[PDB]
């Protein structure tokens, strides 16, 4: 058995250990790392200190980042990502070197609905050898599940990649 | 180099591995726990899983948690705890056994609201009681414990009556 604290702890341990992953097996990529949700915006300081030489756009639906961890509005997509994802894919095409998911709220299987929902929208984004990391468990056609690398907890963060 | 996920990963592992380790230290007292700030309710999910036989009281100025992690009405003390902390007192004495709080990154503020609890909090501790924070607090009579294996010095603080 497992408290909310426990969960929270294990979810942020494997996001950064995941995304750290992520970064170095796109790093040949230069495509744009895609942040799917801002909040305080936590992981979008992380990507920013870790990734280099690829911009970071964030997609959000209401910016209420700590101020440090605000995006210039250049690098944010505003909007409820069922309209903006596709609306990028359009202006930027399958370009897309890593994309991060942290959209869940506090109900698990609202959670659930909404990765299944959209899964296809996220899909057509990845470029070739792109990953793809989740909070989530994901619904995809083509990408590929990763294996987890140290620091990861099974269940926690999940990553899938374009072959 | 330490991000914000990194210093809030160091925050919540410390805070948990420190609290697990005086609910334990204290186990053999019957008076209550008290969590000073129940925000989101995370933490104190964490504490109704962990503390075996004894009652806890969470302090709040108002309640936004999920229903899942909010205490009953009869353990809620709703307020400015530069009141309820003395309403309280006089209400239940010297009887806590853990008094718990994290207080949310900016040094002098942080350092001026410890300073401004600590008196307020050091009454309420039981002999052989607890208080773990977050901050570096002030008291007069309670000592400074070693911190337990994965915790981050510097990140959470634990002192005993
Ligand atoms: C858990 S918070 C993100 C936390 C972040 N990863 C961090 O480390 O601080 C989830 C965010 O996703 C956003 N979000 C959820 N559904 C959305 C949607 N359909 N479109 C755009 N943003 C959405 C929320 O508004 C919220 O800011
Ligand atoms: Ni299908
Ligand atoms: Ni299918």
């Amino acid at each position: 058995e497992q408290s909310r604290l426990d969960l929270f702890i294990d979810r942020m341990v494997s996001q950064r250990a995941c995304l750290e992953h992520a970064i170095a097996q796109t790093a040949g990529l230069s495509g744009p790392v895609y942040e799917l949700g801002l909040g305080n915006g936590r992981t979008y300081h992380h990507l920013r200190q870790h990734v280099q030489g690829r911009e970071i756009y964030v997609f959000e639906r209401a910016v209420a980042s700590h101020p440090d961890s605000t995006p210039p509005e250049a690098q944010l997509i505003l909007g409820d990502i069922r309209e903006t994802l596709p609306a990028t894919l359009e202006r930027f095409g399958a370009t897309a070197s890593l994309v991060h998911a942290d959209l869940g709220g506090h109900n698990r299987e609202k959670n659930d609905r909404f990765a299944r929902l959209i899964s296809p929208l996220i899909e057509p984004h990845l470029a070739q050898g792109g990953l793809m990391v989740s909070s989530d468990r994901m619904y995809f056609e083509g990408l590929e599940e990763l294996p987890l690398p140290p620091g990861a907890v099974v269940g926690r963060c999940f990553i899938y990649r374009r072959g």
